[PDB]
């Protein structure tokens, strides 16, 4: 009879398109989601439909990427409102009294190319008034 | 003779309605599309039919707005399937085993007001079974 629905993972997704049923011996190859990277590069991540008609056990193979850390602009400050620079986080820029924020005040950690995250915007500056 | 077809832009559209033909000296003012915002606010964006009957050079002036970042619901997870919270992306909500999803499982980053994007739905929760 075989294996039906593959489990959903935190950090991975099926590499290709899933079919309705799987028979013993067939495998689904997984790959990191957007914004995640391999825990151990080169490691092949796969589920196998087994003879006892179960899905085999697959350890989570990927981890959330991080954007580069960010310095305070001169005469102002960057706030890691989400507690980190992990993918899917944002940062808030503010300026000190007497200064005016020139540029973007919120920046987002996003996928830049297939491999890599980056901040959506450059840092602003704090200009004197 | 004059200038005929103004180029269509990635991030901008003409502010008003276009006429069949333009003469040298006339200008078409551009504005951000729905779901975009100025790259450098204040900067006036316009094409001008020049005297050499060409359209002037206009850099792309706007950039895709972003929706606010999203936290994983307790006992579950939000998946930025498109790699960002940019206008016109979606996120998927999933719950851990033992938990069911109470609410909407897909949220879309949409235009909310003239200036503004927001998610189409509030986050669901994950409740025990
Ligand atoms: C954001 O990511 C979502 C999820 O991956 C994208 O939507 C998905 O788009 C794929 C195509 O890339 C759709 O696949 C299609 O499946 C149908 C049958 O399901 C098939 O007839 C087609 O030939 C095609 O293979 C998929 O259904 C769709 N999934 C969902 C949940 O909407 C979306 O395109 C991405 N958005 C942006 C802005 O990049
Ligand atoms: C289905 O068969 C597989 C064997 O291919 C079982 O996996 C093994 O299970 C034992 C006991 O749980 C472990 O000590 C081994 O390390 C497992 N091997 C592998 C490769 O995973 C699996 O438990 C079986 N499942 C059911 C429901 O019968
Ligand atoms: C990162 O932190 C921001 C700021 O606290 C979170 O965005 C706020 O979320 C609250 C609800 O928790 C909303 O009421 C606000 O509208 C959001 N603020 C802004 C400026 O949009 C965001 O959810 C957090 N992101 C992650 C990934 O945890
Ligand atoms: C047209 O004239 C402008 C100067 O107003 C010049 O910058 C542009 O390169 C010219 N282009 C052509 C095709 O003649
Ligand atoms: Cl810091
Ligand atoms: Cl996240």
């Amino acid at each position: 009879t075989g294996c039906d629905d593959p489990p959903r993972f935190v950090s991975m997704k099926p590499q290709g398109t899933l079919k309705p049923s799987y028979s013993p011996g067939e495998q689904i190859v997984y790959e990191c989601r957007l914004g995640f990277q391999p825990v151990t590069p080169g490691q092949v991540l796969a589920l196998v439909c087994q003879d006892n008609n179960t899905w085999s056990s697959l350890q989570e193979g990927c981890k959330k990427r991080r954007c580069p850390t960010l310095a305070d602009p001169t005469n102002g400050q960057v706030i890691l409102v989400n507690g980190s620079t992990a993918f899917g986080s944002e940062v808030h820029y503010v300026c000190n009294n007497g200064y005016y924020l020139l540029g973007t005040n919120i920046s987002y950690c996003e996928v830049s190319s297939g491999t890599g995250v980056n901040w959506s915007d450059n840092p602003p500056t704090c200009e004197k008034i």
